[PDB]
């Protein structure tokens, strides 16, 4: 089984996280302060742009929260890029736990601090900005969750009827000689790639 | 002000959505089914791993919904990278529409009879698979209606205590210059940008 915890000052962005093998839970970050204003943030040292979460109140929810067998996963646009890849490799995990930052981001004694005890990894979903972590959480959490129990875009796909609104179904779809249909799918999926992620070829 | 509509057949997966310049509606698929069984896929021609959404159901929906004025977007993993300037980009516009697709995704000729009359963007948020379109649109919703009314990548911020758990921050960005706390910022984010996503400096 594995189990997912994630932490934020949203808990009720994480509802559709609901939607043996699984566990989830979310907790309120502001649940580990202890002052009158359930203070997470701060003024930035150097000076800087916005405020930055405090680390006593998130490394005592860690401590909490995490053990020795956590993978605790840091949502940040300066982490290395989520790929699929990494949803397989935290498929097979024990511990998730989902640190959602928001403001400029979360000291980073924190995740300092927790790498003495445990691993850790800060991951980026992509290339743009997001106001905290809990919407990366969520799509991390799903990529990961269906996993448990070539390197060209998909081409489109068709089904009945075989003409609608004047656009017919590709006729080799509908007389169907599987090596036929798979050379035309090998071509509209390289073409594809070529138009949308040139990338993918180098 | 935007209009976004967002189509999907898990609509209560776009609950946190809500968290005069933005609207969101939230639209189940279904609705515009007629049959008992509320029918939204239906089997692959050219043969298939799953069901594909059939188009007329789709048609219908958008007939509704959409407009001449409308940017319907298609959340895709064939789709061109998701980024920051695709969100400020569509930040201006005066009406989104996100079109969720689960299965195997949407038969081609929805957007193609869409794109006769609007225009029309097929969209990945990153390279790895989710079960349906609906945490892509949380994502892209959340990283536009932010910018409502260099290249590298940030590297770390600290608040106070300037000391924790044995862990200090570092001394320039506690004793004040402005240019020698960039000059500091810089070389952490050059490090960083290296270790992290050396895609980045090509
Ligand atoms: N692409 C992305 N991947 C993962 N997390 C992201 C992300 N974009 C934003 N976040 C999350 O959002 C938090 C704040 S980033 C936004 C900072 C602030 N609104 C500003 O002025 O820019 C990060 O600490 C991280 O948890
Ligand atoms: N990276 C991504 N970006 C945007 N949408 C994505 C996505 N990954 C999945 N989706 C959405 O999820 C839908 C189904 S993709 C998953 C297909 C199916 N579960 C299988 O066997 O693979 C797509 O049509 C798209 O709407």
């Amino acid at each position: 089984m594995v189990r997912i915890d994630v932490i934020s000052i949203f808990p009720a962005y994480l509802d559709p996280i609901r939607q043996g093998i699984v566990s989830v839970e979310v907790h309120d970050l502001r649940n580990w302060t202890h002052d009158v204003h359930r203070s997470v943030d701060d003024s930035p040292y150097g000076g800087g742009p916005g405020m930055v979460m405090k680390a006593p109140v998130w490394g005592e929810a860690l401590d909490e929260i995490c053990s020795e067998e956590t993978l605790l996963v840091v949502p940040t646009p300066a982490g290395r890029l989520f790929d699929q890849r990494t949803a397989q490799r935290w498929s097979t995990e024990r511990h998730l736990v989902f640190a959602c930052g928001r403001y400029e981001g979360i000291d980073q004694r924190v995740v300092d601090d927790a790498a003495r005890r445990m691993r850790v990894e800060e991951v980026s979903i992509g290339d743009y900005v997001l106001n905290g972590g809990e919407a990366a959480t969520l799509v991390m959490v799903e990529a990961v969750v269906r996993l448990l129990p070539d390197g060209l875009l998909e081409g489109p796909s068709y089904t009945r009827p075989p003409s609608w609104r004047g656009l017919d179904v590709p006729p080799v779809l509908l007389s169907g000689d599987h090596a036929k249909v798979a050379a035309w799918r090998h071509e509209q999926a390289l073409q594809r790639t070529r138009e949308r992620r040139p990338d993918l070829l180098d």
